């Protein structure tokens, strides 16, 4: 009943990821399913190697949520006479890359400081956020450790994009 | 003042749940206030049995945001011998019924470990995301805790949907 | 190319926050970038006084982000008694005052307690929600503490509006 069902639009779930090396100023870009299950890209919006293509320029509202997971490192145990130690941490940088400005500009960041006394943890960070976009610009999820994320279901991490 | 707004849209607000009978091991639904307060339905979006009824097809984004809190657990006192407990957890999940399997499908999913050490602890978990639905399918929140849910205020607890 | 790119539309950003006397029984509202960056307010969205002034009654879409931060209190030193003490918190509010009520309305609300053993913390608070608002009615985000409030980056801190 409407034609605004032509608007560029992704919503990209999370799949394994292969193993990289990197530095620790480094952050990895996700690589993401584009077709299977709740994942899709229609209206132009193209998704290739990581990066959410945009074909129109426009305002856009762009999210995603990383679950994050691993065994509690040894932040909580017995320091001195009240001499605690500096935190882990975990982030999700949501960039924006223009090919006539080769400096990435990050959009949204979600960082947390991880020290948990306990077996293991986990859990999720949410970013979602309005801006304008020009043709020809690229989307891409940055985290601080590939090996943290939670690759098992579509449901618990995922990407995506539409145009307002 | 737009041509575009007679669109599908909801903002539901928790309440004080009813007591539900447990009958399988699932994750129970919330049930909410739709028209009291901030709540509303309009554009044909039908609240009906705990469900969100899509009235149209198209590309609806949904969130919804749970409130948990509670007395902290044995979680953080580890049994002295160099070896922490296994973490408690909440969780949120977003589910599908379409009918057309019948089996539910999870959209969204924010899980988080918890190993609190205070006395007590409170902390929300916001989902959002956009998904392709069709005329008919229904969406639910489910909780890990029904007793866990904070239903003391329609601004810390809800769930909304709107056609793009 | 499109129709209803005049839609009422913001993205607010922080700034290094200027030290107000507010009245120990409310929670300080913060002040925003507006035109820098990647803030922006456009097709008659109006930020003024702290307020996002809404130019059109309909319903919207609005969302928040607040990354907290601070040095760890004495929270996670339980008492000499075998017995945890109370936790800390922080909280982010976006509230709605209109010309008509003369209270105003809090819309969303994100609160999470802190008890931390690590040296420092941080953690950001999202929330998104709709709201159907009228011609006049302004918006603005209420936080716990100011002085924990991470001004640092654009893109950790922001809020934003669009007209659906
Ligand atoms: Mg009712």
């Amino acid at each position: 009943l409407r034609a605004d069902g032509d608007k560029p639009r992704a919503h990209l779930t999370v799949v394994r990821q292969t193993p990289t090396q990197h530095f620790k100023n480094q952050f990895p870009a996700l690589h993401w399913e584009h077709e299977l299950g709740l994942a899709f890209t229609k209206n132009r919006m193209n998704y290739t190697n990581k990066f959410l293509l945009i074909p129109e320029s426009g305002d856009y509202f762009i999210y995603s949520q990383v679950t994050f997971r691993g065994m509690t490192s040894e932040c909580s145990e017995i320091r001195q006479a009240g001499r605690p130690n500096k935190p882990d941490s975990i982030t999700v940088v949501i960039t924006k890359v223009t090919d006539s400005y080769p400096e990435p500009t990050q959009l949204l960041m979600g960082t947390k400081s991880v020290c948990e006394v306990g077996s293991n943890w986990f859990q999720p960070i949410y970013l979602g956020a309005m801006f304008s976009l020009q043709e020809g610009d690229k989307l891409m999820v940055n985290v601080s450790d590939i090996s943290l994320v939670d690759y098992t279901k579509e449901d618990k991490t995922f990407f995506g994009a539409f145009l307002l």
